[PDB]
């Protein structure tokens, strides 16, 4: 009954993305730690979709490059998903794709390279790579967080997928875990929903959770970052971990991620349907580029503002949980901000209006 797949244009129509804006005059940076894209996959994608193929440029960081491995189950499914979702929705934007070694060094460098790129000058950075907070060294965490801090002062929005393994984030240690870089207070963390869209509008939108075998959105309470003052009115709960400690609530926003209501894309030259919170940072990156186009000034660091905007700028997700480690429903969605979906799915035209 409910659709089993969407085009990005369908998802954007449900989230009322602001029309007649295509990201012209903006650059979206996408960070990549493996695989690549091929011109054949993208051209087929955008032709079948029916949108003018956007300009995409590969950038080599620390010696890595654009190199498809041909396995749609590998990193190409990430690189091509990121370009196809964001390019479908901001096809007037220029896309800058930074390829780096999958190392602490390569991840950081790819980000700092993007933020400061004097030639492509992206106003938005989209990230769909990560790892549980404690899987990172404290120094790597610090370098990265300072890059995000830098991004904010430069007027560059940084978005990042919150993770595809629920509230335990792929760690079995009796503890709940959030993913980094989504946990950074300077990053717009992107969570995952199952969307059911009907007639261009949302018929239902619930937490993405297909069990331990099909994935769940990341979400929870940071153990590294304290609760930011802009989250003081969001009713963030304490971590569900034994000392009940206060912390940055993840994520900030959420959108369609459930493979079961997935995106129709072309990976390694073949059609398929995939999801993952990996699709949602591109999705909203496109949204931000459209807003930048209309306001004529980069929104830059957006998190604090979101939380003080009127609640009706967001579609509230209230049903579901992102627990795949057990049946205790940690964490669960509910009225207002929750640790599965944040403030909810943005309603693009209202968000823009509130920023005018
Ligand atoms: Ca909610």
């Amino acid at each position: 009954a409910a659709p089993t797949a969407y085009t990005p244009l369908d998802v954007a129509q449900a989230y009322q993305f602001p029309e007649g804006l295509d990201g012209q005059g903006q650059c979206i940076a996408i960070i990549e730690l493996g695989g690549g894209y091929d011109e054949a996959s993208l051209a087929q994608y955008f032709a079948s979709l029916g949108v003018p193929a956007p300009q995409v440029v590969s950038v080599s960081v620390d010696g890595a490059s654009n190199q498809p491995t041909g396995d749609p189950s590998g990193p190409d499914g990430e690189v091509e998903l990121d370009i196809e979702v964001a390019g479908a929705l901001a096809p007037g934007a220029k896309f800058a794709v930074y390829f780096a070694p999958n190392t602490d060094a390569g991840f950081l460098d790819a980000i700092t390279t993007a933020i400061h790129d004097p030639t492509l000058k992206p106003s938005v950075v989209s990230i769909s790579w990560g790892g549980p907070e404690d899987s990172w060294t404290s120094a790597a965490i610090a370098a990265m967080n300072r890059a995000f801090l830098d991004a904010a002062a430069l007027g560059v929005t940084v978005l990042a997928a919150a993770g595809d393994s629920g509230s335990t984030d792929g760690e079995q240690d009796g503890l709940y875990h959030v993913d980094f870089p989504a946990a950074s207070p300077y990053v717009l963390a992107c969570g995952g929903t199952r969307l059911v869209a009907s007639g261009g509008r949302i018929a239902q939108e619930t937490v993405w959770n297909d069990g331990p075998d099909g994935g769940a959105t990341g979400g929870g309470v940071s153990r590294i970052f304290p609760l930011p003052a802009w989250q003081e009115h969001a009713n963030v709960p304490p971590s569900a971990n034994p000392g009940a400690s206060s912390g940055r609530g993840v994520p900030d926003l959420a959108g369609n991620a459930d493979p079961a209501t997935g995106y129709e894309v072309v990976i390694d030259g073949e059609a398929t349907v995939i999801g993952g919170t990996s699709a949602v940072a591109p999705l909203f990156a496109a949204l931000v580029a459209r807003i930048n186009q209309k306001l004529g000034k980069a929104v830059g660091y957006l998190n604090p503002t979101l939380y003080q905007l009127p609640a009706d700028v967001f579609h509230d997700i209230t049903e579901g949980n992102n627990d795949i480690a057990n049946r205790a429903q940690i964490y669960q969605a509910g009225p207002g901000w929750d640790p599965c979906t944040g403030l909810g799915s943005p309603i693009g035209v209202r968000l823009l209006q509130a920023l005018l």
